């Protein structure tokens, strides 16, 4: 079985970064709400394809993303803008929908979290 890839970076000294009120909202409200949700745990860390015995995961998913990575990127001030962070959440959900089958429990958990995510993003503050 294949090894896991290196996880997505959560810091980079050469990548410019900043604080915006929208990024602060993403950490304090959006990530907090999803992180603490009962369906969060499959998404709280990179997929461990070795432990989960999913030898095809990283053959199929070439742009992995997870909320552990997002949480660290927010905490570490990795992002320049909110759109980068929203793209990471979209990538996470999309990967789940591509890899898994439409009836699977993981897909129903992703759908519930995505509905909550889209509600909280519609409330993003100006700036
Ligand atoms: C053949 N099967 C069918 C459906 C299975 C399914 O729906 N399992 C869920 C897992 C969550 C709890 C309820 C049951 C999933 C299999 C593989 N799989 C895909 C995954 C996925 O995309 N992510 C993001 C995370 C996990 C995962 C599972 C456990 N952790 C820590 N992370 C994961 N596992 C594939």
């Amino acid at each position: 079985g294949s090894m896991n890839p290196p996880p997505p970076e959560t810091s980079n000294p050469n990548k410019p970064k900043r604080q915006t009120n929208q990024l602060q909202y993403l950490l304090r409200v959006v990530l907090k709400t999803l992180w603490k949700h009962q369906f969060a745990w499959p998404f709280q860390q990179p997929v461990d394809a070795v432990k989960l015995n999913l030898p095809d995961y990283y053959k199929i998913i070439k742009t992995p993303m997870d909320m552990g990575t997002i949480k660290k990127r927010l905490e570490n001030n990795y992002y320049w803008n909110a759109q980068e962070c929203i793209q990471d959440f979209n990538t996470m959900f999309t990967n789940c929908y591509i890899y898994n089958k439409p009836g699977d429990d993981i897909v129903l958990m992703a759908e519930a979290l995505e509905k909550l995510f889209l509600q909280k993003i519609n409330e993003l503050p100006t700036e």
